[PDB]
């Protein structure tokens, strides 16, 4: 299972022990969860295993709704969504997370998504215990040049909490993770886990963090064109033990006045967020200015390697057809 905050709070399965599908389309999938909702035994673990490409020409709805049938007030619990070797793919259509507790995505590829919320996984309306692993997330960059052409990749709001976010790739996208979509303290999510990730050839948002407590360590960051950590309004980020390549374009911030690079506050927000700063590795990438203002730590117990093993292991053990 999950290392970190999706360990938490009664702990993350997914659909483990329970019943086992396979779907090739989007209509497969939503037919799937939607059936389950309406049946009987709506909390009945469900594993989904995605072996095609599931598109918007295959799907019913522009985006996979995994939110109870009769609406996001309800829950839905206890559901895996794993790709079959490199052949679980979503292309042009993301995943939606409307108040899902104990949700596993897994070993699954999800690209170029503009329509529907233009983002590969939202977690929002207050979902809790979610562990994302193991997939490849991406768009372009440049691109055509508008940073708003596809939206995130991994994006969370509304008040989602215990998460992990593990062992995936990010790769050629603008505005790559959201945490909290406004400057809202009452809608803020909470206790993100990111580590072991590989984030390459983007443009920002490594992530944009707003309120939140969160931990990245052992993650591999790389080519990020213009800033990586971004730590907004009371948010306290424990950095620790990453490895940072080519990170940041070293320029004052026009609005906060902060140097662009792996961590600090930028663009926007009425206040600074804070971050604790531990055994990271710089390579070409701004840090003589920076220094920890908090001295936050997470609540559980983990296991962390060194900057270097850690670019190695992300390098070998990142991304999908690794695990199946």
């Amino acid at each position: 299972g999950p290392q970190g905050y999706a360990s938490m709070n009664g702990g993350t399965t997914g659909g483990a022990g329970g019943r086992v599908e396979y779907a090739s389309t989007g209509a497969q999938i939503q037919q799937l969860i939607d059936n389950r909702s309406r049946s009987n035994n709506p909390d009945e673990p469900l594993t989904i295993y995605v072996n095609g490409t599931i598109t918007q020409g295959n799907s019913p709805q522009s985006l996979i709704d995994v939110k109870n049938h009769r609406g996001k007030a309800h829950e839905i619990k206890n559901i895996s969504i794993i790709g079959v070797g490199t052949n679980g793919e979503f292309d042009g259509i993301g995943i939606r997370l409307s108040n899902a507790h104990n949700i596993i995505i897994q070993n699954v590829s999800i690209h170029h998504v503009r329509e529907g919320e233009g983002t590969a996984i939202e977690v929002t309306d207050d979902s809790k215990n979610v562990w994302i692993d193991h997939n490849e997330f991406y768009s372009e960059f440049p691109g055509n040049g508008d940073s708003d052409y596809y939206d995130g990749l991994v994006d969370m709001k509304r008040n989602a909490e215990y998460i992990t976010v593990s062992w995936n790739k990010f790769e050629n996208h603008w505005k790559t993770m959201l945490v909290g979509h406004t400057d809202n303290a009452s809608l803020a999510p909470d206790k993100i886990t990111y580590h072991h990730n590989y984030f390459n050839n983007l443009n920002s948002r490594v992530p944009l963090i707003r309120y939140a407590d969160v931990h990245m360590f052992n993650n591999y960051f790389k080519d990020i064109n213009d800033t990586a950590i971004n730590s907004r309004v009371g948010a306290r980020v424990f950095v620790e033990n990453n490895y940072f390549d080519n990170v940041g374009s070293g320029q004052a911030d026009p609005t906060t006045g902060f140097i662009k690079g792996p961590v600090g506050w930028f663009y926007g927000s009425p206040s600074t967020g804070y971050w604790n700063l531990r055994g990271n590795v710089f390579v070409n990438t701004p840090n003589s200015h920076l220094n920890s203002t908090t001295n936050f730590t997470p609540p559980y117990s983990y296991q962390v390697q060194s900057a270097t093993q850690a670019k190695s292991s992300v390098e070998q053990h990142s991304g999908v057809g690794v695990i199946n």
